[PDB]
């Protein structure tokens, strides 16, 4: 028969760390899932896992081949897995050589004017090949900022209906003092006394069925604030957190998927299998 | 299950022509099949495409990006499909847009100083590709010349066990007007009075397990003609002719499916498939 929770997820394995949600979802931690067994079965369902990625201006030289180099070597091993990228300039796409199992497919696109627009068109971009074709390609998908780096295995363990990531600087703090969007005029609003975690935007999945929805509801939210000639504080970021707050995700991936070395590496990540790269604003960005 | 014949292939549609062998492989010509029955049976199957192509020196100029562009639009449409694109300088490989269904794969290798050693060393790569991974990947894996274009599609009529295509200029005449290999001392001879068909090296395919097969034996004859200070008349296409005499194809396609214009247009070729690239030996070729 179908999938369980406990098939994949001993809890018990952390327990000193948020290992399940009120709504009886998984904060998946190094640990509690048995990868053997999910990899069995969905092999047997022969899926395949799409990845989204992003690179407009100087992020394609700082960031791009990094971030494909360390995916193709640590993203769903075993797997079949399309890699989407989406760059502004297709000349400068570093064409690297991939492995087993992986294959690309990439798109020019228009670049925003302003780096924060560049953020947020990704909800709009990414519904579009949802809807033409990356709902026919694959079974789950997952959509990345680009200026990270895979460290080690981020397995199918990582999969689910809609997956969320857990900001590696507020995972412990009280979500009172999470820096969500606190001015009513703005879509992704949540007051104070509301909210479960702090999600980062830098990664997030699901089902295709799921990531449309998630884009498609974010975008919305986004364009009703230029509107209302308002901007949410972190952009999508903040629209994604409302969202998931209205849509509780099927899953939670601790911060050991997407760590940042700023803070040092304390006793609860035990094995990180992405990193944040290093902020370069300065030179990455030309505006604001 | 069983996939019969029958089920797909009718003979009697096209009386004029060649349509069954000796062996009881089918000949492949428009009208004789059922694509609808077959794409509903390899979807139900899951089945991937593989697709390789090398396109070294100013062939990659010429003829890679029409080649990428027609077979985007008319290769195994309504089924997922990987090109691996082998070339010597990927900078100047084209990055077109590919549609849904399809995925890249790119890799470098190295040009052989004769043009006659390009386009046999294919056979040595494509069986360490196979090896390394197109076996993990697809169900069934066509490997084709980069001189030439997709004029319609080119669907899972076309698969089977090993595929062998008949060559447009050749395919009504005698086996003893044939341009096989005729020195006892090459590896690749075939004796007056033997032969079924002419095959053209431009297009052959079928499992990997098969195709590995293919490629395997006619580079080892290639090799061994190379201690015999000998070099086949029309270099490996001499070696798969030798090849698919001693292991008979169990499918052939019609010339059809990789039709020369020059020859003009006579009433057997009812839909063409695929069209030769005029000849332009003097800018695309470094050597005689
Ligand atoms: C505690 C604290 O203030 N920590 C900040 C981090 O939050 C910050 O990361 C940024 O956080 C915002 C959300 O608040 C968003 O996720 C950004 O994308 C992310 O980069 C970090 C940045 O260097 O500095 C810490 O001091
Ligand atoms: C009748 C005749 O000689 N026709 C030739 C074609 O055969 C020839 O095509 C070449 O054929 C050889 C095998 O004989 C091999 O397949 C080559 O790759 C292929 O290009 C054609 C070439 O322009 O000229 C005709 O006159
Ligand atoms: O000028 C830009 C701004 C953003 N991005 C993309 O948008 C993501 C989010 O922006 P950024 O990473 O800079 O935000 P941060 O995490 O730093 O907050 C990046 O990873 C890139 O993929 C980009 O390519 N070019
Ligand atoms: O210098 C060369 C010679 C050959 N090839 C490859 O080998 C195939 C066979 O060579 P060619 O087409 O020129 O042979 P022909 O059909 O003309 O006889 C080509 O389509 C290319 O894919 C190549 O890329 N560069
Ligand atoms: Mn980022
Ligand atoms: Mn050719």
């Amino acid at each position: 028969s179908k999938l369980k929770l406990s098939d994949w997820f001993n809890p018990f394995k952390r327990p000193e760390v948020v290992t399940m949600t009120k709504w009886k979802a998984p904060v998946v931690w190094e640990g509690t899932y048995n990868r053997a067994v999910l990899d069995n079965y969905y092999a047997k369902q022969k899926i395949t896992v799409g990845l989204t990625v992003f690179a407009v201006g100087r992020y394609i030289e700082h960031y791009l081949e990094e971030f494909l180099t360390s995916a193709n070597k640590h993203f769903m091993v075993g797997h079949p897995v399309i890699f989407y990228i989406m760059v502004d300039d297709v000349s400068r796409m570093p064409l690297i050589e991939l492995g087993p199992l992986r294959s690309f497919k990439v798109f020019k696109i228009k670049p925003e004017k302003r780096w924060q627009d560049i953020s947020m068109m990704r909800m709009k971009t990414i519904g579009e090949h949802i809807v033409a074709h990356i709902q026919h390609e694959v079974d789950f998908l997952f959509c990345m900022d680009v200026d990270q780096v895979f460290q080690d295995k981020f397995g199918v363990e990582t999969l689910g209906e809609s997956v969320a990531q857990l900001q590696a600087w507020w995972y412990k703090a009280d979500p009172n003092d999470f820096t969500y969007e606190r001015r009513k005029e703005s879509a992704a609003y949540i007051p104070f006394g509301e909210g479960d975690f702090y999600y980062h935007a830098a990664i997030f999945g699901g089902t295709p069925t799921q990531v449309l929805n998630i884009t498609q509801e974010c975008f919305k939210g986004i364009l009703k604030d230029k509107k209302n000639d308002i901007e949410a504080q972190w952009h999508e970021e903040s629209h994604l957190n409302k969202y998931f707050l209205l849509n509780k995700p099927t899953k939670i991936l601790s911060p050991e998927y997407c760590w940042d070395y700023h803070i040092g590496l304390p006793a609860d990540i035990k094995l990180v299998k992405m990193s944040w790269q290093t902020k370069e604003y300065n030179v990455v960005r030309n505006n604001v």
